[PDB]
């Protein structure tokens, strides 16, 4: 059943490559992607509580760690701008044929590994002491010991804030040239997110779409001989689906940057991202795309600082 990760990641890479969902150029606002993000977030907000109510799922919000979330998200934004894309853009653009993406994803994997259990694990160990003891109790909506949410703190059934924020986000989007329209893209992305949440919970990992854990699992399987899980097969599926969707659309091509220093630029970027995500407890997918619709406070804070670090590094380079 861990091989359902391959299929979920295949569909994920297809929708990512076709919709061109770049998170690094989404956190930089248009002087399409913003509305795509808000609509996907609202649809996931409704769908997660729906699937948890019908017993197909349980939301598992990530724990709160102010130092962790804040600083890791800032560094993750820095690295995402230095790498020319966050953890999703990089990973799926590997399959499009961009060698820059190859470094970026590879140094991202190495840095995440080193931060979790390697030369940078002292920093993660020091950060872990600021973990918030706040946790929710087991419910039809939440897994026992999960992080605090907007609904849990307000003492409300998750349906209430889910529906209110989601309806406000739909008003949001609909109130203000590709034929893969942003609404159908959001619908397909939310459906893929729900499918991933379900199949991953049945796989043993009670969570939705992620990136960091998949790369860590792949590197661990290659260098440790450990068995791969749902997330590593999901990463391989992301790459495979992005590649297939780019080749069918005639968009696949092995490419190089204009100047070789970009290779040095992205290689550092990914590294920062690897240190960022693991410190922040999540990437642009694990926190923003997956944890925000669960109304996780840690995910919202981590996304805030994703965008802040993005802005800082964007001014530094530009
Ligand atoms: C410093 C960050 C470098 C990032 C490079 C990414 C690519 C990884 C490949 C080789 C790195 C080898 C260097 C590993 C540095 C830590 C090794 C270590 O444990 O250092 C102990 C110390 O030197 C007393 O024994
Ligand atoms: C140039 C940069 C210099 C450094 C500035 C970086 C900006 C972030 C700093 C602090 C945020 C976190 C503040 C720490 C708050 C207290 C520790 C904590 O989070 O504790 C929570 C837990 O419930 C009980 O420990
Ligand atoms: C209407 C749309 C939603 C609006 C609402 C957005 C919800 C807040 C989001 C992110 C902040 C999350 C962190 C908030 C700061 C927590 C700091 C704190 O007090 O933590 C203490 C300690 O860690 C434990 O007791
Ligand atoms: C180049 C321009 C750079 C401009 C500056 C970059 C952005 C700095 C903004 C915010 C830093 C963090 C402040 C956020 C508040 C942290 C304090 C906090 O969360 O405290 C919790 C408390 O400890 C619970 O017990």
């Amino acid at each position: 059943m861990i091989w359902t990760g391959l299929l979920v990641g295949f569909l994920f890479g297809i929708v990512l490559q076709r919709g061109r969902i770049c998170f690094n150029s989404a956190f930089r606002d248009v002087l399409y992607l913003f509305k795509l993000a808000v609509f996907t977030l609202a649809l996931e907000m409704i769908l997660f509580v729906l699937l948890s109510q019908v017993g197909l799922m349980q939301m598992n919000p990530k724990p709160l760690n102010l130092v962790g979330n804040i600083i890791g998200g800032f560094v993750f934004g820095l690295g995402m701008v230095l790498a020319g894309g966050a953890a999703s853009g990089v990973t799926y653009r590997v399959g499009e044929g961009l060698t820059t993406a190859w470094f970026a994803a590879l140094f991202y994997g190495l840095g995440a590994y080193a931060t979790k259990s390697g030369a940078f694990s002292w920093w993660l160990s020091w950060v872990g002491q600021f973990k918030s003891p706040l946790s929710v109790e087991e419910s039809a909506y939440y897994v026992k010991g999960a992080g605090p949410t907007i609904s849990s703190v307000l003492g409300l059934n998750p349906w209430i804030p889910a529906l209110v924020i989601a309806a406000l986000f739909i008003l949001w989007a609909f109130g203000t040239e590709t034929k893969f329209n942003w609404k159908i893209a959001s619908v397909c992305l939310a459906l893929v997110a729900g499918l991933g949440f379900i199949t991953s919970t049945l796989s043993g990992r009670k969570y939705g779409l992620g990136i960091t854990g998949g790369w860590i699992n792949l590197f661990q399987g290659f260098l440790t001989n450990s068995p791969l899980n749902w997330e590593g097969l999901e990463i391989v599926g992301i790459i495979l689906g992005a590649g297939v969707a780019a080749a069918v659309a005639g968009e696949f091509k092995l490419r190089m940057p204009k100047n070789p220093v970009t290779y040095l630029q992205v290689g550092i970027g990914g590294l920062l991202m690897g240190i960022g995500a693991v410190t922040a407890g999540g990437c642009n997918i694990g926190h923003f795309l997956t944890g925000v619709p669960q109304l996780a406070l840690s995910s919202w804070l981590a996304s805030i600082f994703f965008i802040l670090g993005n802005w800082t590094m964007a001014w530094i380079l530009f």
